[PDB]
């Protein structure tokens, strides 16, 4: 079932906007396990009500916030949460022009949950699934791609991540990113109206990290493809930053957004600033909002 | 298993090839083909005629090294001396521009020899499985040059039977070759693409969007050019095709030249007619095509 010229124009005005000025995205989307240790971290409790809670503060932000937010992830649960005044966490951030992801972590009820999921205000979807190894992933991917592209949604493709050097880690996501893209292309896969979520070549200052991200990242990441937001996974904050910003500096062709979908780099602070205590929004909106306009500047090289 | 030794080079020359506005002339026509275009000009086919003709070519004015930054060359040829024994390969490296020679087991034997003689850069070309098969020679053959420290023009391939036909085949047909050179492990940054252009009538600006689309989807931007064939298409459109294509709105991470032969001998080819004494209205007509294109590739082209 091709897409036909109109699908393209949705799917392209959303992955577009999604970076649209190095609007990142924001990785509030923690399953019911992960915010656990999150919030454990803090010295608190993981508590369905407790994550509303430091939901509801971040997405009620002053809006300039869609100044550094092109677009946030939300887990099954949040895309239904009602903020305090019964409105929907989802309206809070559509309203203030951010774009509503979904994370949809087996193809088997995709193209159904995902034509519902685009009903309920979601724009984009994000999912996870040896020579043999890679290839299979891939043509997944490329399926479930496939698949959100068919629901109007906007496919963010992540090529999973596997003590080694840089110049080894390179080599990897090299020939993974190959055969994600060459997977990709036999399944037709509307590239403009994709995203990629790769990670950072990392173990090396981020010149060098980003010397050896973007490289492998040019020499196989087609021109066609939007932007690509990296995730910070196991970097601070402030070497979330660092990096980003180096490689959105190293000097190679780069026709691609080369934003940020962070959840670490971006809560930890507004994370802490909290600690249960839900009168204190001033240190977790600062927290929360000077890391989103920071990164925002590491997708410009500002920095 | 190339050193940052030769990647230094083969990039170096790499890019030399596409400069500025610059592109490759495809001098490499073999012999039965030579005849066909002297055949054309009523002009018998002869080693010699053949010798002079492209001596006219490279003897042109030095400045013919603005414009054409690189020549291919047929086996034959590359030993030829002009009327004063001088080395056509030669005359050719000292007027600026970079020597290439068309190579079509054994391959990565006479590379090194090519080498040897000045060549730095050498040509190639070839369903589902089929496809993979183009792809995969495309990309050992491209390891073996780089090997023996030459670059390796990639051309793909495609069959005259709309545009958005020609363009959805170009685009898988792009695919299984850059892949092809990924698993081969093919130092991108030493390559270059001689595409070929998609192609109802159709304006330059559908002509090239069809094609810098779906060069955009699938050839990387590691690769430092694409040098499009003109195969089939006039001096002028090869020229308008390749501004326009200079031009489309698209994302472009890689130099857009031609490695056209047809496109800048035809009508330099046709004022010589096989006849001695117009050796300059020849150089003419090359010079200025030669120069035409330069500026197809910086998209700073005006037909009239």
């Amino acid at each position: 079932p091709a897409l036909t010229q109109e699908q393209k124009k949705e799917l392209s005005e959303i992955a577009q906007s999604i970076v649209a000025n190095g609007k990142g995205i924001l990785a509030a989307d923690e399953s019911v396990g992960t915010m656990g240790n999150r919030l454990q971290r803090i010295k608190v409790e993981n508590t369905e009500e407790n994550r509303r809670q430091f939901r509801e503060i971040l997405f009620s932000v002053d809006s300039s916030i869609n100044q550094s937010i092109g677009g946030v992830i939300l887990f099954h649960e949040t895309l239904y949460q009602k903020d305090s005044q019964g409105k929907l966490f989802r309206n809070i951030l559509k309203e203030k022009g951010i774009v509503v992801g979904i994370k949809l972590d087996g193809l088997d009820g995709l193209s159904e949950r995902c034509a519902q999921y685009k009903k309920d205000g979601v724009d984009f979807g994000k999912w996870r699934p040896s020579s043999l190894a890679i290839q299979e992933n891939a043509n997944a991917l490329a399926r479930y791609a496939s698949i959100c592209q068919q629901n109007g949604l906007v496919p963010i493709v992540e090529p999973e991540v596997i003590d080694h050097d840089l110049e080894h880690c390179q080599y990897v996501t090299e020939k993974v990113l190959a055969a994600v893209y060459k997977a990709l292309n036999d399944h037709h896969v509307y590239l403009e109206g994709t995203l990629l979520k790769p990670n950072m070549v990392t173990a090396y200052t981020p010149e060098q990290v980003a010397m050896a991200t973007v490289t492998a990242l040019h020499r196989t990441v087609p021109a066609a493809v939007p932007g690509i937001c990296f995730l910070s996974g196991g970097m601070s904050e402030e070497d979330a930053t660092l990096n980003l910003n180096a490689i959105n500096l190293c000097p190679l062709p780069k026709p691609w957004k080369l934003s940020f979908s962070y959840g670490r780099a971006l809560q930890a602070s507004a994370l802490a600033a909290w600690g249960g205590k839900a009168a204190n929004k001033e240190a977790t909106q600062e927290a929360f909002m000077k890391r989103a306009m920071a990164n925002c500047q590491a997708a410009k090289g500002q920095y």
